């Protein structure tokens, strides 16, 4: 009835309630995002011990965290993939009841497949890399499957996206309109998610990273055909990038305080290390003023030092008396009564600059290109006023990593990036690492909480957590 009796503007209402379930599981109704991207294994310390989630985060002690919030949205939220599974099973329903619609503009439905596929391989990637193996399905109780054969297959249905729309029509490279800018999936959104996979599946399918690497090459030199639709934004023009809607953005989580789309604020970053602009005396937490300094290093020249953190970026201080923040996600805004956020933007999931981070990191590993891989990564450095760098090797790789931990802080990448490179075993990459062995029994993983259990008999729990 919805469907053999709708229309577009029904077809697309629905799509967009997959936007909306993702943005649920990911910033509205979960912290699932900055818990899991930034603030895991980070060098990170509470202002108030009360807030006991953060040395768990950071300590990844991920079971005494579920012990301590076994069900709400420090922790045991978290730990359930159910609203990541709304947003995919609508998906496989619009995929399978949209051509039902009668006579609606062929382009559109062409698109808002496309989009679906998109946000269901956006979804399975998000919480293969949360909980590992995943139970996989397509139609509109099943055991986990393993993650390898989620990621491949996620890359299998994004593919044809690409190589049946040449001329970008379908999903264009971007759109003008203010509605779709940054926040509709567009062919960017989907390389970049494809390049994500990829680097996943060279660590969990390592036999074959040749294989994956080369991808990833092959997707940057899709990436570079945008023909001047993606742009790296002038550094002092950093909160135009975080407001959403730029021309550096790939994909994007919107928010609009006005139409009360607002995101959590402990799901915010910004919110959680900014303390001036939100009539507070200290943030919630900080970054080691060590870890800030190898970042960060004083002797050298990068804008992100000035532009990013205070003058307290170095402090070794995790005093009330003498809090530092973060003013890198700054566009302050108040909404309902008062209440005041000190990022109304989107939530930026890839960019141009982390994009060309990744094509350079592939590049590197595959040694083939080092030349490329530093002209890519100086693209970034440029921007930032850093020095370009002119090496190779190990070293190249080395700064690569770096550049994207210096790049990226604050966007959700931090944990996995450690994750799918091996560095969150390695004490020279990670100040919090976890062991190697506890990596390979699944330390990575999130819990998965008993609700899972209930909604499907077949499944079997993270057992490092049990
Ligand atoms: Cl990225």
């Amino acid at each position: 009835d919805f469907w053999a009796q709708g229309n577009e503007t029904n077809a697309e209402a629905f799509l967009l309630s997959i936007y909306n379930s993702f943005r649920n599981a990911t910033m509205s109704q979960r912290p699932f995002l900055t818990y899991s991207g930034d603030m895991r294994c980070a060098p990170i310390t509470a202002y108030s011990t009360g807030d006991k989630y953060v040395a768990y985060l950071a300590n990844n002690d991920m079971g005494e965290l579920r012990n301590t919030y076994p069900d709400d949205a420090r922790g045991g939220l978290i730990m359930q993939w159910d609203v990541f599974y709304t947003a995919i099973q609508d998906a496989n329903i619009l995929l399978a009841e949209i051509d039902k619609v009668p006579g609606m503009d062929e382009l559109k439905r062409s698109r808002f497949k496309a989009e679906a596929i998109f946000m269901r391989s956006l979804s399975y990637f998000f919480i293969v890399r949360a909980f590992g193996d995943v139970p996989y399905y397509t139609n509109a109780p099943l055991p986990r499957t393993n993650m390898v054969i989620v990621l491949q297959n996620c890359l299998a249905d994004l593919q044809p996206l690409l190589d049946d729309d040449p001329g970008a029509e379908v999903l264009p490279w971007s759109y003008s309109s203010y509605s779709s800018k940054g926040i509709r999936a567009s062919r960017g959104s989907v390389i970049a998610l494809m390049m994500h996979i990829n680097l996943w599946l060279v660590q969990f399918d390592a036999q074959n990273k040749e294989q994956y690497y080369r991808n990833v090459v092959s997707l940057g030199e899709e990436l570079e055909r945008n023909n001047g639709a993606y742009s790296l934004l002038d550094i002092n023009r950093s909160s135009v990038i975080f407001a959403g809607g730029s021309d550096e953005g790939l994909f994007e989580i919107a928010q609009n305080i006005n139409f009360n789309e607002i995101f959590m604020m402990n799901a915010k970053f910004s919110d959680n290390v900014s303390y001036s602009c939100l009539n507070k005396s200290m943030p919630l937490f900080c970054y080691s003023g060590d870890y800030l300094m190898t970042l960060f290093p004083m002797y050298e020249d990068d804008a992100r030092k000035e532009l990013w953190f205070d003058e307290k970026i170095y402090s070794t201080s995790v005093s009330s008396s003498a809090p530092k923040e973060i003013k890198k996600f700054w566009n302050i805004d108040t909404y309902g009564n008062g209440t005041i956020t000190s990022n109304s933007g989107n939530q930026i999931v890839f960019r141009y600059a982390g994009a060309l981070l990744l094509y350079a990191e592939a590049l590197a590993a595959l040694g083939t290109n080092d030349t490329k891989a530093c002209e890519l990564l100086n693209r970034v450095r440029n921007r930032a006023h850093a020095s370009e760098i002119n090496t190779s090797g190990s070293e190249l790789m080395d700064a690569i990593f770096w550049e994207r931990c210096r790049e990226l802080i604050g966007e959700g990448h931090y944990y996995y990036d450690l994750v799918r490179t091996g560095k969150v075993y390695n004490r020279n990459y990670c100040m919090n690492p976890m062991t190697r062995t506890n990596f390979n029994v699944g330390a990575w993983t999130w819990p998965i909480h008993r609700n899972a259990l209930k909604n499907n008999t077949q499944i079997g729990l993270n057992l490092f957590w049990e």
